[PDB]
């Protein structure tokens, strides 16, 4: 038998406003809810989360093997070596039925200083044919900024949260330079649905895609409306109920770094379930030098002795470990 995981709808509307008293009752709910499970369902979050799905579909179901091949990344296309983090992840029918494109900041352009020093993790994003995916960029670009918004908002609750201005995370979180990336997921119908593609975890569930923490510093998450992720706890995995019109956030291990693990990193993984659908995550990444000073919120003095941790070398570090230990997605 498995449990449902509590997961509260917490109206993150007050964030986008001047009222400081209703802030701090987010940030309450926030808090309460980084000290349970770990999730949360932000609702009243502005986005049109309808023409996200709607746009999101056009393209998955459109786009051609030809036009993969053009946008794939260099795990399924040896010509673009440039391509670590941005670009088009491929299916392999009989054994591999998830398929996603990644796009990361808008602002990486040959003109960008990291661009031209080519420092790890910064890529120009790759992008078909306008006139064969008409919409679909200008789509992506501006959803990109969207979520950057309601994200920004989302950071400052927890930073109220945890006893700091409100500012503290969002000031590290800038057009500019943040290394954010929005993923577009296909999980397929498929039957019959191969075996190959199904792993199988250590207590029997078949899965999709196994336990991990998120490589991020939250996460803001969109999913259509098939129910399939688990969070572990003490006592097993809990079903996370779907909610197609919310984001689900969570934070990942660079709060739980920087919070001495007093907010953890939930661990998720993706139930199989042969059903058509959408998992859209924003990975919410700060800049390749951003250093947050780690603190305790348990104790008296705030201190703690974790070393301050460098977000690029954090996520370059972690962008492999997540390959190695779960498979190229
Ligand atoms: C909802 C999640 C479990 C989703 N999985 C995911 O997005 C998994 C686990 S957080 N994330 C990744 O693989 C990291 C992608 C990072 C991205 N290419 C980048 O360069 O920034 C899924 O639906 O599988
Ligand atoms: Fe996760």
């Amino acid at each position: 038998s498995v449990s449902k995981a509590n997961v509260p709808k917490i109206d993150v509307s007050p964030l986008f406003g001047d009222d400081q008293a209703a802030k701090m009752r987010v940030a309450q709910q926030i808090d309460a809810a980084s000290r349970d499970t770990g999730f949360f369902y932000a609702v009243n979050h502005g986005i049109n989360v309808q023409r996200l799905s709607q746009k999101t579909k056009e393209f998955h179901m459109s786009i051609t093997p030809e036009e993969k091949w053009d946008l794939a990344i260099r795990a399924y296309n040896k010509e673009h070596q440039d391509q670590v983090r941005a670009g088009y992840y491929l299916s392999i029918p009989g054994k591999k039925a998830v398929e996603s494109f990644c796009y990361l900041n808008p602002n990486f352009t040959p003109d960008h200083p990291r661009i031209q020093a080519k420092t790890p993790t910064h890529e120009v994003n790759v992008w078909p044919d306008e006139t064969k995916h008409p919409g679909f960029q200008d789509f992506a670009e501006q959803y990109y900024w969207d979520v950057f918004g309601l994200s920004s908002a989302l950071l400052k609750g927890y930073a109220l949260a945890l006893g700091k201005e409100e500012n503290f995370f969002a000031r590290h979180f800038k057009p500019d330079d943040t290394l954010a990336s929005v993923v577009l997921i296909r999980y397929p119908y498929l039957d019959p649905y191969p075996e190959a593609a199904i792993k199988t975890a250590a207590d029997g569930t078949k899965l999709s895609f196994e336990w991990h923490e998120d490589v991020s510093l939250i996460t803001v998450l969109y999913q259509s409306n098939v129910q399939n992720l688990q969070v572990e706890t003490a006592a097993g995995y809990q079903d996370i109920e779907a909610d197609d019109t919310g984001y689900l956030i969570n934070c990942g291990s660079y709060m739980a770094h920087l919070t001495n693990n007093y907010y953890k990193a939930p661990i998720d993984r993706v139930k199989w379930v042969n059903a058509e659908r959408q998992s859209l995550p924003f990975f919410v990444n700060l800049g390749y030098d951003s250093v947050i000073d780690p603190f305790d919120p348990r104790e008296p003095n705030g201190k703690s002795d974790r070393e301050p941790l460098s977000y690029g070398d954090y996520l370059q570090n972690g962008l492999v470990s997540l390959i190695n230990k779960n498979g190229q997605t």
